[PDB]
């Protein structure tokens, strides 16, 4: 009685949101459109803003397939919590990364001092490194500290393809690999059109090629650019990302993302955050997916990891 | 096969969206998350702004749970829409004949598409807007449709849910009349699951008027609230509209509060106002008609007789 | 390690069902269209054919627009389990019935708890008010997280045929059935809504309805299940969906407001049985009893509902 | 006025469904919790059967997420029907040949496909009913109709219990397993193990770093989804919970548009270098039934089967033409 209030209190799905800003809320939006956790919890650095974005995502719920209870809350709420996600941060490379890791360094701890045990997901920029913070700070297990990493990247890749090959994008098989940012590498000898593999359709010769691929995956480093370019941020690619690994962690599905995740000998590599394939599931990342890159994507790989490595190597 | 593609286009649903800011957005994006529409198209008076946002939204695709297909098109793409949305416009009496003229620009061009779909307006002030867009349009009443008190009956609904300590999609309650400051709640036709509103307040239940009082004007002066903290409202409509869009497209037969054509229900006529209305494929299928109390009859004919004097320049 | 190991399996939800017949099955099919639970545990007698379901149903996983993990296992499952739904049964005078299925109830309930199961029941075989006592009893659980399926189905099929006679899509009718569920149930129609409109005002005003066709609507509700067995042999898709629709109230922690049976405590002046009635759901069960003030003529209806319901529980308890 | 209300009638979409059976009722069932149409009609010669299980699966419909109108009804409602779902067929009784098996089924085709065109219908043809590539070859013949937009449901099951079975084995969700079953339905199908893939992982590549996995399992794995009918048929009478989701799957693709990859029958126009017959391909689905057949490089011992399937296909079809 006094133990099944609490009991069911933790049965459920609670989300916390640490970072109400666009991508925070874009993300929110996506939760309750598909009413993936009962308990959704808002917490900013301005209290009004999370008031306010909690007031307008709570009025959207009595038209949403089922409820979600969307509510304004602090740090306090994090104890319950089975999924932590960070948006929240501030704008040298340096300079970002030392001052986004202070900040990063309270959040963490205010959250542990909750009593949260539960999935960190961290989205702020940059990702890979924040991550690392986190799992560094938290002294939680590294498979359960989370970084949103390439899938963005991966989704941009999969929705231009299927536009290149005249193919629905949740039928291309493709990933980009590597740290979040201009480093990141497409995995052209990985890519699947539906069943069809890239490296044939190539071979064949009829009318694609590595020319026309090579501009694609420019588009895709360069989106955020564009869209910046075109309405002054970015969030409904990331919001849609960040619910998609959601799922994957809270619904325990086994699932393929390329998160950020913790190497310990995979590619050649380890001893980083960074961008790779990885199964999900309640426990977090459950293992990273390895497979024979090309030369080619070796050296590029291998070269974001050490650019990666020379950015931390001043701060940590 | 000439014809079967040509068919295939049209057995389709393709919605049409003109006017792209965070409430059109908000609507673009639950239609994403919800794959409702296999086409969904953006027009802006900004070209890069509506590119923009159908990049960002395109992306968000792949991570779905089915695919639409989203891109930035223009008033050419109407012509085998099923279903435009209309949120734009320019920032009581002065904003009303520029929106207005404006909207003449707008439906003119959707028309000399061929379009002959069914039309959505959100643009405030939405029940004037609807009127004009039907004027303009030479469509039947009932295939224009204003958001109306859609979301003033889903923030309602969800106050009452907090009030009552029951799942808002239990409680069935609803506001009618012009959606701004002259809108009602209909207190006689509130249930909170099963529950007779007025038999839990004449009960020894811990309930009494005067909360429910404030929740109204909670209601009401929502977006104040909202605006007031984040700087404005999207989120709300958003979904608002997405409902809409559903009871249409999947020919629901389904009530909501949208701003229909009366001819005679509620002793009013001669206004698209927000009613309690049943909406199909074919669009407003009925206004459905209440006995509202004596002080409830006196309200919706104020809200009426205001929004008849607010027309009146303009029209 | 084993402590995160551990959390997890707690950290999701599932569901292990008793009984794999058609009802049942038709239950799990919904789950796996509707991706409610993590895990789905098949448990019967004929150890056998819950390894087929399991199989058969399994395969329909992977175009589910979400997984679930589906198994042929056994009560030792129950243990993380967050809800028992129970359909075993042995078909149907009431008295020997009653008596059959008590016998065979506490034998499963016994064995459920021993487990360590300390989740949720859902109860649908027939009959289902008096197997929910049944179950509350042996369980020694709070009378909260015991449930019968009650006359959801009944209520569901009430607003499908208002539906149809009104004209509106089914899930703006709002009415309930409540009471012992089978030939002594009722209608509440003191409380129907046809979308914001009262049926009271409608029959009243300017119109042609009749109370006699509402009367034949719930009489063709009521002889329902024997309109469909007399056609195809049995009822089950419709209560698949009624199942669904309880395990998704408690799941996901709606406070969704549907007529399972639920132990009364004074609410329509009534008390200390389980029976259909207008209740609050969510993830530690019944919240609560939704009261209203029945017409005499339902007041009547339902006071004959339960005293025939405690008279049928009595000889055999 | 009646033209709108007769345009309304084509703004939504309608399937009919033909046969209610344990099949053709599993889909129906997926198809109201899904809300994939507006529309559904139960079809049967046994008449009183599909009145039963309209009222049955009608009876769901207040308490599935979002609504679908749900009744028993005729030939002539497939009028403005999107889609024709056919299930009616008779059993292999244990004893008779194929050949028997496909010659009453070819007859009783040919005049339900006949009885459907006659009422206007000019939709699209999806197919059920073993033996499912030469019914679907049958319905093409009589509907007149573009190859395209008559299908049989193919391999599409198979397929999806190849990935489970996978998914199993390499503990990845199904979901994320992409890998193929191709060939005509039934014992001369064949797995395309030159194209699974394990999430981003090439299986070839994946036994060929070191492993303990050895193809011995997986070729263990294929056996068990060929088999998989018989050994679910014997456990629990028929089996039809996958079906139904393998069309309900279909249906989406065709409804939604989806341009999304599935491996049913389609009319093979020398893909794979085989020609004139319908078979289970992977193909790309959308509004316009089948858009393209996907071709593939097959292994050597690959081409080989698929080479053995459409031969057995071709004999198998002749004598009933
Ligand atoms: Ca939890
Ligand atoms: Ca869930
Ligand atoms: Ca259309
Ligand atoms: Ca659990
Ligand atoms: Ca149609
Ligand atoms: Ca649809």
């Amino acid at each position: 009685e006094n133990l099944y209030f609490q009991s069911m209190k933790k049965g459920i799905n609670r989300v916390v949101l640490v970072g109400t800003g666009a991508v925070g809320c874009s993300y929110a939006y996506c939760m309750i459109n598909q009413a993936v956790a009962e308990e959704f919890v808002l917490v900013d650095v301005n209290e009004a803003k999370a008031e306010g974005e909690a007031m307008d995502l709570s009025h959207a719920v009595p038209f949403a397939p089922a409820p979600t209870r969307v509510w304004k809350g602090s740090y306090e709420d994090c104890k319950d919590a089975d999924l932590v996600v960070i948006t929240a941060g501030l704008p040298t490379r340096l300079d970002l990364v030392e001052k986004n890791a202070k900040i990063f360094k309270q959040i963490v701890r205010s959250i542990m001092d909750s009593g949260f045990d539960g999935i960190f997901l961290i989205a702020t920029n940059p990702v890979d490194i924040l991550t690392y913070v986190t799992w560094k700070e938290s002294g939680l297990p590294k498979e359960r500290v989370i970084g949103s990493g390439t899938t963005l990247d991966s989704a941009r890749f999969r929705y231009m393809l299927g536009e290149y090959f005249d193919i629905g994008p949740h039928n291309i098989h493709a990933y980009i690999i590597g740290e979040h940012g201009d480093t990141e590498l497409p995995v052209w000898s990985h890519v699947s059109v539906g069943i069809q593999k890239l490296q044939t359709l190539l071979e064949k010769d009829n009318t694609y090629n590595q020319e026309d691929l090579d501009k694609i995956f420019i588009n895709v480093r360069d989106a955020a650019y564009h869209i910046i370019e075109r309405k002054g941020a970015t969030y409904y690619g990331i919001g849609m990302s960040l619910l998609r690994v959601t799922k994957a962690i809270l619904n325990d599905e086994n699932s393929v993302l390329t998160v950020s995740a913790y190497l310990e000998g995979q590619y050649g590599q380890k001893d980083v955050y960074i961008g790779v394939p990885a199964v999900l599931n309640r426990g977090g990342v459950r293992e990273i997916l390895e497979v024979e890159l090309s030369e080619d994507e070796e050296l590029k790989f291998d070269h974001s990891v050490q650019v990666l490595k020379e950015t931390m190597a001043p701060v940590l």
